[PDB]
């Protein structure tokens, strides 16, 4: 509740966040605007390309596409519960809380993060070696050109904010330490944490984008526009499963999903 | 460098030590010794009463838990090891020039050395008898965990065996707070990128360990080496130890938890 105390809780959470999460929103942008040499993509908009793309960097391709995004959520389910775990107060909870918290958490998380990695244009794969072309992931058949599309819209908007990885590092953890989880079993501690939490991100968002009116009311409001698109998203994936049979979802991310 | 340098890290880690740690060796000695009581667990019946009464957080039923005891404590010291990484990782922060390694670098040296750290902490809360639980709150025997069933009878008594012997050498708080460090900031972890400023700093870690011990049990005959030696042990047994999990794991069925509590304690199971 000290300054110095909450300038300490953002190092500490944007030091972790860097140890959690190998590919960065400083790293992706870097790649995204590119006048490098080194680092640039390798770009997939069309079936040649990707078929170039892999011996670069079966199934048909619209689910080769979608196993894919569902094998990188699973690796960032991982990435984001080893993130969690180094949120002061959150190993201390009740451990069915825990579980509860990331459970609900991370498909927000991932929706956010996931903007790091997208442009209008198209979306980092392959930690970065390549970008997905955004009319290309669109032009899908069936129902998954629709599933990938809400992504990019989502990112969009959210990228307007010109959030950095400090930034995010403390949002991410607000989203976690939601005390409105349905079945928390002890909402005051999972509530105390994120007011200590919210008032590390409002510092940060004054003292990082000074010139940016109300950013934090503003961040608060996409925390809520999160809600709804992982709603449809949740949505869109039970059509998906039921009448697509060439899908597998990771078990990680079938347990997630039931009862949500 | 110089004996006030030396003292000022030993003060510096002594003071983060009692920060970052919940129950101090001193405040557990004291309970072990009878110095009011904590809640004692001997049996299956006072283990019931006493999740009942005390809330004993890591010996609580979960939803998708094994209801057999002996599953149900053995998950418990891996919810509370868990907890002690964090402990131990905002520990390490403490100690100068730890944040200063490179990323990667302070990830590996905690990866390989929590293992270490968590056994020699453990020696804190543990006597021949039992252990203090829950901040001290409750004391588990020795026979009682030593006579669950199968394989986890088995997994908790060389727990026992080494703190009794590491308890031999009367460290104190003040002492452990250097030691601590000086296992943390080992050189030869697998996968460093940058080893020389890790020995450098674990090279001023020892000289202060080596006066603190000279100034706290000047009387305890080449106790530094002693407690040298002891890394003989400690590397040992967390041998040991990752032996035993695999054994569990690929013979036990009931030990489900839910896959997201899975990918939590992945790194103790
Ligand atoms: O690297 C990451 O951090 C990363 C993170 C996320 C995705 C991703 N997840 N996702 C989902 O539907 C989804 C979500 Cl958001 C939450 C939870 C579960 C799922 C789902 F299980 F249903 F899969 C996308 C839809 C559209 C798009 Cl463009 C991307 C995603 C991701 O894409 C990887 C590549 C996409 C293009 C082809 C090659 C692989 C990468
Ligand atoms: O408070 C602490 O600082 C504390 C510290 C350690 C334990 C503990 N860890 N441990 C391990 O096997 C272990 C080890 Cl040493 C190193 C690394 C990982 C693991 C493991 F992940 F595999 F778990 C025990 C075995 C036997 C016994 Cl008696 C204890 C431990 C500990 O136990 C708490 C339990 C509460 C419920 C009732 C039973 C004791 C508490």
């Amino acid at each position: 509740m000290e300054s110095a105390d909450l300038r300490a809780l953002a190092k500490h959470l944007y030091d972790s966040y860097i140890k959690s999460f190998p590919l960065t929103k400083a790293k992706a942008r870097a790649i995204l605007t590119g006048k490098t040499t080194d680092k640039s993509p390798f770009v997939i908009y069309d079936m040649n390309s990707l078929m170039m793309g892999e011996d670069k960097i079966s199934k048909e391709v619209a689910i080769r596409i979608f196993q894919g995004c569902q094998f990188r959520s699973v690796e960032a389910v991982q990435e984001i519960t080893e993130y969690a775990k180094s949120i002061p107060g959150f190993v201390n909870l009740d451990l069915n809380d825990q579980v509860t918290l990331l459970k609900y958490g991370v498909h927000e998380i991932i929706y956010t993060m996931l903007a790091s990695l997208m442009n209008k244009d198209g979306v980092l794969i392959s930690e970065g070696q390549g970008f997905m072309t955004r009319e290309f992931l669109k032009s899908l058949r069936k129902p998954f050109g629709d599933f990938m599309e809400p992504k990019f819209e989502f990112a969009v908007k959210f990228n307007a904010l010109e959030l950095d990885d400090s930034d995010l590092a403390i949002f991410i953890a607000v989203i976690i330490l939601s005390g409105d989880r349905p079945g928390l079993l002890n909402v005051k501690p999972i509530e105390d944490i994120q007011d200590n939490l919210l008032q590390a991100l409002e510092l940060q968002l004054k003292l990082n984008h000074p010139e940016s009116s109300q950013l934090f009311a503003k961040l608060l409001q996409k925390m809520t526009d999160l809600r709804q698109i992982v709603t449809e998203h949740v949505q869109l994936l039970q059509v998906i499963k039921k009448t697509e049979t060439d899908m597998s979802l990771h078990p990680l991310l079938q347990e997630i999903y039931k009862d949500l």
